[PDB]
């Protein structure tokens, strides 16, 4: 039992509030560089992720009881080439020690080993032939990098998205919207998500990103504010 | 400056922390019955709303900040015959004194009075060719019943809709989104609304809705839970 | 079960948030004045009250379960001649039809009718040798004028004093405290009240204050600031 | 700008949300045992601290804005002996790189480095003549262990202890609280601590705490809840 709460808007570089893993970085204007950037220029074959310092207990084993949460965030994806863009950035839950994994269209957060379970929210820039629908979507990964579910999403280069993910315990449902303020453009995702046979009882959370691994598919992964709450019933 | 936040699972009947309007009602059972029902069957020209007893400060005139909210909240709507329902469901914000207004189309909350000022997120379930498009669907409405956006909207007869409403003062981003945790599917609003310029500084706020006016088109609007949480920066 | 959380840097007047009783108003600067007061001198025979305007479930029926809560405010009491002050200032719990009572000594909240159960923090600035110990001080009471428990108050004419309040439910311990922000003096009390037994389920609350009855013993009686945050789980 | 909130009912044993320093641990049935124990007698010479995993920003260097917290906590001192006890548990704040420091009189967080500044609340079990007043007390200590203010407390052999802090930023007010649930015991203490003048803009924080060098002067550390809330403005 217990809650976690936060909100940060903006990120303060050198401070031990955040886990740094892979190229990720805080620029000195307070932004979340997920991966690398030479020159305003994207690179290829970058992964970077960030997690919270510390975990919170999404469910409890001595009650069976399983945490409510919501998080939003904005983020900005840039490319040169916005007809070549690639891989994504994605929102995350997986085991407090969980370390980055394979580069380009898995997101640094896919490589079945039991012990690697995670629930993804995922914003998909390169549409993966072998497992991903057609075209840039929103989607919900749980254990594999194929999502339970897609909706078309209509990237915005350049433009800050909003985004919002709540997870309501009661009836298993995580919900993630995005949305261009200044568009007033919108685009939303739903699935069932069985966090209590999925996720152990406690997990580190927060944000994993690559660029492509072929030249030109290529996008920076910003992210510029963070706010977090989670409440497990006792 | 200042900031409210509540959470209500169920409604309690006969408690003072809602002011009902019009055929508004709370069941034995907790339900927030909006419309008339009779043995079940929704009856036609209902009207019903109920607000928070407090109001809040949206904006401040001294400092001229302008406060953020949440808003989420779960309902019903039942239809005899799915063919044909009215009007709809609408969650609005408008002065502390606001009274019931027009029926049918208006959804009680419209009916050109400088004081009557409102912002409103509208579930609407029958097309007004007036000032409707085509079908059912979302709208985001200030002062008048023609939506300054509407996205479509697959209503479900019967089946459990879960909403969660936001407005983000900084970029005077409101974003509405339905989701049927059962069913999986989700629909999703965004607009830029000027509270500042729109409503006075203390406002009231809550559900309105009605039923058709022609016999046959009639729903329930049923409101299950309901939390909310504001706060404005001093 | 559900929650209710609000803060008020400084109270707005002419705004429907509070419930005003007796001679309460809300001045144009923002000040509760629970007591009348005259070109600055405060007026004999006053007594004034102010409740949120919804109230909250302080424990259910159903569940069983009891709410925590907390509220913090800052008040000051002003008084002409600081060797004859009366009567006391207080924040209380009581049914939401709740209706101020008799004045002095029984500061508007106490006059046994099982329907008239409150809860009370008092702040007594005025010895009545009938039921009260010696020279001003803090109390806890349930039901009656006679506190189940008091400690000494050294109060400061005209000083800020920042009060705090808390409930834990589990161990049904109430605790309140004053301190002097610029005196760096403080002041704390704590008694087992079950409010489950006490109080009805749903209740409003706020502050009720009154001037002696006999000339001379008069003060001011001014809240600036409140914040409240109740949580009963489910 | 930020803000950062938690609560914890009894601690999850093997989980990084804890930052575990010196000789604490938590038990397998989730206390946070501080000092060592061997056999249910507390060992001398102990010295245990735990930092939440996560700093947060007390003061922000760009608006120069300072943030109010509250924290409460519940904990437990039993001693064999309880007529020599020592030496104490404290709440503290401290750079985010912040280590234990000496021993016994010193409760793990004072050893003038600039670098290594500290507020501190201190519950004190044993005088210290050198710059202890007399008996055991509450205390507010900024960069020393001499306090700036102290407070008699009556101690309570192996009861729970329900302490209370809260940081007033307006009026650069500390206050601290410690109440025994049981037997309605309180006891308090507040002064002006210029956090902004003191700590740098991050910083951990959490409990230490020490035992006795001399044999006999010993005494558990335990705590058994902890609850967080910091808002830094924007
Ligand atoms: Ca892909
Ligand atoms: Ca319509
Ligand atoms: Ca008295
Ligand atoms: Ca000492």
């Amino acid at each position: 039992t217990g809650s976690l709460s936060f909100s940060f808007p903006k990120f303060a570089p050198n401070q031990p509030y955040l886990i740094n893993q892979g190229d990720a970085l805080v620029t000195s204007t307070g932004v979340l560089q997920l991966t690398n950037v030479v020159n305003g220029v994207p690179s290829s074959k970058s992964l970077g992720r960030a997690l919270y310092a510390a975990p919170f207990q999404i469910w409890d084993s001595t009650t069976g009881n399983v945490a409510s949460f919501v998080t939003s965030f904005t983020f900005i994806i840039q490319a040169p080439n916005p007809a070549t863009t690639a891989d994504g950035l994605a929102f995350f839950l997986a085991p407090v020690d969980t370390q980055p994994l394979d580069l380009g269209g898995m997101l640094g957060i896919f490589k079945f080993n039991k012990s690697n379970q995670i629930v993804a929210v995922e914003f998909d820039t390169f549409s993966n032939g072998d497992w991903d629908p057609k075209g840039r979507h929103l989607g919900i990964n749980v254990n594999s990098i194929e999502s339970i579910k897609t909706v078309p999403w209509n990237w915005t280069n350049g433009e800050v998205a909003n985004v919002f993910i709540s997870y309501e315990a009661s009836t298993k449902s995580l919900t993630a919207s995005l949305v261009y303020p200044s568009l007033e453009t919108s685009f939303i995702i739903d699935a069932i998500v069985d966090v209590k046979i999925v996720l152990p009882e406690w997990v580190r959370f927060g944000f994993s990103a690559t660029t492509g691994i072929d030249k030109g598919y290529v996008q920076t992964n910003d992210v510029l504010s963070w706010s977090f709450e989670s409440n497990l019933p006792g």
